[PDB]
């Protein structure tokens, strides 16, 4: 096995639906971090990149037909560089990092780029083909988020709960109160606003130029959030439920990318190694409670590595919904407000462009370890239709 | 330390023609067919111990949306505790699933996995971009069956957006592959596939698809009736001075395939029969305009790292997207146009090409053929739209 | 002051009526509309065609190949001179009849002398429609079928009037006017029996021009109406399930279908009859329209017939033929009952109706006029009434007298 | 009695005309059609509304929220009694004028006494259309825009007549009839100047019912026609580039645009005027249509005017107002020249026309009639002519006389 080092990493700001990045095609957006990596790392011989791996949950729109390859070509990497796109919905960008790790670890590759993209603003409508001449049964479905082309067999066996519905199932089954979710959301807003003001996100961000407007800041943050404002919101799924627009992430646009390399490649390309990847693990759960998916993923990873959850100096836990973030922490024995968890806030504040988020969590965990002087970091997130993914790193 | 990785049982659906025998089957349900078969066929496996299902799929806009690997494993009746992930390297997706599964076991992260691929090109949906402005008159529906959609003006101006048949004419022109040679290659594919079908070779690979019942059991795309004279009469797709025709190109098709990969420890624990060890996978990039010679850098990269000459392989499964690029690849790698180890059971010109499933089929058929021929090493390689190649090597145990 | 002019119907001709996705499904609406126009040209060689004042066509859809004024499209495709104007009318189900009555008013008022009136519908080829986005990045895009029934539903229409489907309104009529399932089925059976008899007798064949269809290995013709179910029995009708649920009454067997077809006829003043060597067959007496609640649209003919007969001073019982469109048996019976005509009165639909023959919306009303006249000629009757209901709650009625 | 009845236009009203995607773009076509109907109700409180015989509306599209007989949809949304029937006419650009003439013929022939005629178009909201698959798993699905222009093109129409866009036809007219770029631009400038003056004088305000629109922070009222470019100068028009290339003459500045609007007016027999307390303003004299080659559709008004004037015995020079639709300055001028009227004759479009005001197809023809009448009243003129061209090669003309 070879050690695998994460080197430079960079991301776009995250835009609101229909907001600052809505005019940027997914393929063009994915190319922005790749162009930045090139500019930032002048020792690299770019013809020696073995592969670009990108996560993307949609792939029906301008991200169609292997967006990783489209993006590397738009970014001006050589046409000799291959690319492949991953889809594990919400966890896609993290899967790209872990898959990139496995490829180097197994000695198949030396120098790779891993990232993720989503343009949920620009997600297309889809229409199935007619199954008979003169069919009257043609319909358009929205690919922005959630179920489309529903399978009756899936509905009858597992249900087709919307993501907020699953988050309410978790709140119910795991006993997570409305008040606890609102406090978690408020802390996310507060920590993200502080991190933004400190310039932490600015160090992770490459601005996007739109032909020229410059988009430099994450757009989704609500720094003025207060507990009173959150308490007044009506639950999405009816008055007896707990999940609201204020204690859940949104749909968003963004891209992120990072360099991974073997020891030999770090030396050859003049890279700065920042952390080594320890491992990645996945787990599956009932679709109806997909939010709890990180629990088996984290347990699998930590048991194989023999590292206690309490040993991590940062835990970046995706905040798809406060209810599931809290439920996961509670099962793993971590306090709802533990200082190592999401110290710069998370997706409730920052937004959630599905394919990008998992790459962002890895790069931000590493960034946070560097600033805090921490050693081990854990990134983990839930996945639609009942999965979890977890990835651990260690600063060098 | 690295672990050896063994391919065990492997199975596929038949390949359907566009709008043909499998056109009524949702891609997710179709992907679930080989999964259910692996379950029925391998009674010793403790199925709650599968670490991951990896599936290739090039489209993902239709009933294969939102991570078809996970959708299929749930529809196949595998426990909800088993994770799944879907890979897209267009034409090579299914082979990428196998190579990705291999790397997960080889690195010690997993012990028992399923790798496969699916495509329902019959059912590929139309797509329409959202309006960029209120009352926009610029709304357009685009076919996702095959080829470019949502064309990026910057891709077109830098690299061109040549259709797959256009890229195959570019390869024919640049590598000097004659119409006559292309037609001869296509005839050989038809004759070899027809012979393999008759010998029951494909039946050993095929699990039937049940449609609520009608049962689909046979590969539908083959044209055993093909003659050189009929091929010679066809007009080139892209105009009179070109060479690629419907008869020297593959088609658009439906199908799924899956196979078990396992560490030595998992082979023992689950009572599996190891059939080959995976040696490695490599990828390569080329200009989009000549995507069909993509396999050349991929094969050169893999063979140089493994220290195995191309001439050392006992079978070469080279995908036949187009006769022109099949021949160009062989010539570049120093292999005869009719070498007996290449595509001995025929290939995509006869069998069809459901993008996401094809690369998984090539791996499992290369293995099948090694067993039939008593061969040792096998190479599967294929081209990829927008200019890539992928290659994967196995050795029979 | 100026005297009103008498208006005569001369030759008339129709295509066969095709089943949805059936014999005429490959024929564009505009080309289909041109088929009876071409037949009229072939059939009447004394006519100086550059003297046609107007072509009026009914068409309920106009979103598909029938877009942008199908009347004008059809006349040009039929080879009529480009100097001839055309206009398309839409009163849904009654459009074809409205074309005839509108042509009649144009001649009666002295504005024209020689006109063609007809109707067309290709329901097979009716397209889907999609509204534009109201905002950038809208998630609210929808595709809707235009074959039949509501699309782009207005919330105010739904709250004030409802948006009942056509079969739902037929059930409302059956409920309100108390028309039994048994009576509906008996009516449908009589329609199939009478149409089967008329077809065997060659009655429809006298109305029909065949349609040429492009085909591998050489073009073929469609010669016969395709919708008829001559082998229908009471037992088979009784076994069908109601479309809207177990305690409803309207079924696929006691309702018309969705269908393809076109029809056209010449109307002329006395002077034009003389100039063009035409054979006048009937004088048009008048047309009237009526409105009713949308939820019971099938009863629309009742105010329309009352309006027309009271203005003309003719009792309903005085007509020798009544062609009442059979959108649904429930509404056909309800209309007859309100008007004091027996459920099986011999002068009503004597050659059957849309339950057997089918209902391509824009053509049906023209068909009813030409077939009423045809029947008057075969029976030696004098006065004819054609009437039909209209979606969203109307009725239309037109009276003719054989000459 | 057997004489034709005189037919009077009484009250008339219209919405402002909106730009594409502009001030009225959020109003559904059916709701927009209802706006002038609701105004007519408030404005004419002597009318017994359940005695209206028919509502006739022009509408060129009918695929969108205007589907399924917008006349009937609009009257129900306006709160008119459900007993009132309605019918929709399509002669493309001339639909709303055809509604008026058709309403006239219905009363003149003695079949009705009290009607509403009007027109509507919402080109902003015109939908996309998609043909059905003609085979299972068809890859040949596509969307076409119904905003304006050809869709579902028939290969036979293309081969025999061409499928020239409307600006291409306007260039053909400019070429064939020799209308210079300079003259087109001068005509366009006169239209803007006269419309700006009429607007400033409050002339359009007398024709307009304002439309209330909701915004986030409260409601606004759209009161004014949005299309006008009062800042237009010859120098500005001179710098525009021709739509169809450099030896061509038609530009965005010498052509109308695409637009949204609706209009309606009451027509009544003398007996209905007396019973419903109406104020008669003009008598309708008659309407005539004509056809020309599609490729020069802009010249269509010439046969139409010739036919109407010959039948009525009224010379073109006898009219105190001529409202000639300004689809394109090239065809406007060509028509005037063929009819023997000076390019800048003071009786022609005295308050400007569609280059300034915009052209919501189905509405325009109704607007021309009501504005001709309005102008006759202001100027003390007696007879008025409204005429316009039609896509695919027609013209329509309608004459009125102030009472
Ligand atoms: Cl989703
Ligand atoms: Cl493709
Ligand atoms: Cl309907
Ligand atoms: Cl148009
Ligand atoms: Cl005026």
């Amino acid at each position: 096995m070879h050690d695998v080092f994460i080197c430079d990493a960079i991301r776009t700001p995250i835009g609101r639906f229909g907001g600052a990045l809505a005019s940027v095609r997914a393929d063009d957006l994915a190319a922005v971090p790749l162009k930045a990596l090139i500019e930032r790392n002048p020792g690299v011989q770019w013809d020696q990149v073995d592969e670009v791996f990108f996560g993307c949950a949609n792939q029906a729109g301008e991200d169609n037909r292997n967006v990783a390859r489209m993006a590397l070509l738009l970014a001006g990497l050589p046409e000799s560089i291959p690319g492949v796109t991953l889809n594990r919905l919400c966890a896609s960008g993290m899967d790209a990092v872990g898959t990139a790790f496995r490829a180097i670890a197994s000695g198949e590759m030396e120098l790779v780029i891993a990232g993720g993209v989503e343009s949920m603003s620009r997600a297309p409508f889809v229409m199935g083909k007619a199954e008979s001449a003169y069919s009257r049964n043609m319909k358009l479905e929205d690919t922005t988020i959630g179920w489309r082309f529903i399978n009756p067999l899936m509905k009858s066996q597992y249900g087709v709960d919307s993501m907020p519905e699953t988050a309410d199932n978790v709140a119910d089954d795991y006993q997570v109160s409305r008040a606890d979710q609102d406090a978690f959301a408020l802390r996310s807003q507060q920590k993200a606003a502080a991190a933004q003001a400190a310039g932490f996100f600015a160090e992770e961000i490459v601005p996007v130029r739109i032909a020229e407007i410059i988009v430099e800041r994450d757009e989704h943050l609500r720094p003025e959030t207060t507990l009173e404002a959150l308490t007044k919101l009506k639950p999405v799924n009816g008055p007896d439920k707990t999940v609201t627009a204020g204690n859940a992430s949104g749909v968003n646009d963004g891209a992120a990318a990072m360099i991974l390399a073997s020891a030999a490649a770090v030396k050859k390309h003049g890279l700065t190694p920042r952390a080594r990847v320890l491992g990645m693990a996945s787990g599956g759960v009932a679709p109806r409670v997909m939010g709890i998916g990180p629990v088996p993923a984290v347990r699998k990873l930590t048991e194989r590595l023999g590292i206690a959850v309490s040993d991590f100096d940062v835990i970046e836990l995706n905040e798809a919904f406060a209810s599931q973030g809290l439920a996961v922490l509670r099962e793993l024995g971590v306090a709802d407000d533990a200082p190592q968890v999401n110290p710069n806030g998370g997706a409730i504040a920052l937004g959630h462009p599905l394919g990008m988020s998992g790459a962002r969590l890895v790069l931000t965990a590493l960034h946070q370890l560097e600033k805090s002087g921490g050693r081990k970091g854990l990134a983990t997130m839930c996945v639609g239709v009942g999965q979890g993914l977890a990835l651990a790193i260690e600063r060098v």
